[PDB]
């Protein structure tokens, strides 16, 4: 096959799917081929479409969903409220497996948090990525707590010897303050910081977006991702 | 000696210190003496002093702290900032062992989350409580998220050997709505919910307080508890 990096974070709302657009953007401008994947997907009912949007930031046309609730809630609550299963552990792997090539980076963005369930009884998408040897790219806040949260997914990923491609923080203030600053310092020291995207990145037109990706991470690391 | 009890949370401002204020108001209820650590406190510009909120809602005098610092950081940001070094991992586990004592209920309130910096050098709320064979209380939210941070502690928890006493909600939204109402539901599948606090009860008088404490959790289990 290719490369599989599952991008997961600390928690919901830090920035997961920005982030896939921008190194899918980096990894386009470095001529990879690049396939995005979102197995679980909740919050239809509310217009929520991270694939859409990687497609609409970065110009990812290899798009693939699977599992689509409607509340916006965890996978599980959305799921129980709509009458609906999660989707199997073999039904995942298999999505992934699929666009999975030689030469191809494949993103396969969660739902939420490391630990969330994403298929019965207790699947994540930490078992996700033993089952299809991936790497965990963790996004991260700037924000008071980051540390803890960070610490905490990290060793999560140790434990089922899931390797860490590195941290990212999703959103970045311009300028920074102390609580920032202090926290960009201690993540550096924790794990390797890939990037750091700017605040609102995800309202740059295509161009700009395209820009901003290329310059927030090292284009040389972007491309050690695929022999 | 008695028991030991550290009292965690998920993350900042989950109410750590509410809870091991109710938590105290219970058992000083069912005729158990308290005694509470906190060892380092940030935030003191500001006048953050988590154990006068301990004392003053829950009437603990045991109240054993080691080092304040200005900042509302967390504690290494908070020392880097003032010049000075955090406390030493004797100071904070020798303080601790010197509270225990028979028929007491000693809570330990770290800073932040489980495994957030607490002394010299990278020293945690972690690693106190295997020092001093401490169980832990895990304070969470009710709110979207809180069950990946939870399963996250919890398993950090395990992989030093550390019993979960249990999760307490600090704050129970009224009326819940439907993200809370099913977090409750799936908390209580992970681990036993020993508590879910009104929100806003940080802000009864103490008599207020200590009603709401000895309602808010079981009887039976605080009183086991020593
Ligand atoms: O991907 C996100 O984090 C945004 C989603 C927006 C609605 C829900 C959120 C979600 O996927 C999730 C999964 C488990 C627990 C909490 C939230
Ligand atoms: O106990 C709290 O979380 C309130 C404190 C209020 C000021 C800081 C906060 C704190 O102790 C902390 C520790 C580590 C990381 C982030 C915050």
């Amino acid at each position: 096959g290719g490369t599989i990096l599952v991008v997961t974070g600390t928690g919901t709302g830090v920035g997961k799917t920005v982030v896939c657009a921008a190194l899918a953007s980096a990894a386009r401008q470095a001529g990879i081929d690049v396939a995005v994947c979102k197995p679980v997907q909740t919050g239809t009912a509310r217009g929520d479409d991270d694939l859409a949007e990687v497609g609409r930031l970065a110009g990812v046309t290899q798009l693939a969903g699977l599992a689509r609730y409607p509340q916006p809630m965890a996978p599980a609550a959305a799921a129980e409220h709509a009458g609906m299963a999660l989707p199997a552990r073999d039904q995942i792997v298999r999505l992934i497996a699929d666009l999975d090539r030689p030469g191809r980076l494949t993103l396969v963005e969660g739902a939420g948090g490391l630990l969330v369930e994403l298929a019965e009884p207790g699947v994540t998408l930490r078992d996700v990525a033993v089952d299809v040897a991936a790497a965990a790219l963790v996004v991260v806040t700037a924000d008071l707590g980051t540390l803890n949260h960070t610490k905490l997914t990290l060793e999560a990923l140790a434990a089922q010897q899931v390797s860490c491609a590195g941290l990212v923080i999703g959103s970045w203030p311009d300028p920074p303050g102390l609580v920032a600053a202090s926290n960009r310092s201690a993540l550096a020291r924790i794990a390797m910081v890939r990037a750091a995207l700017p605040a609102g990145a995800a309202s740059l037109d295509a161009g700009d977006f395209a820009a901003m990706s290329a310059a927030a991470f090292d284009r040389n690391w972007v491309a050690g991702l695929v022999g």
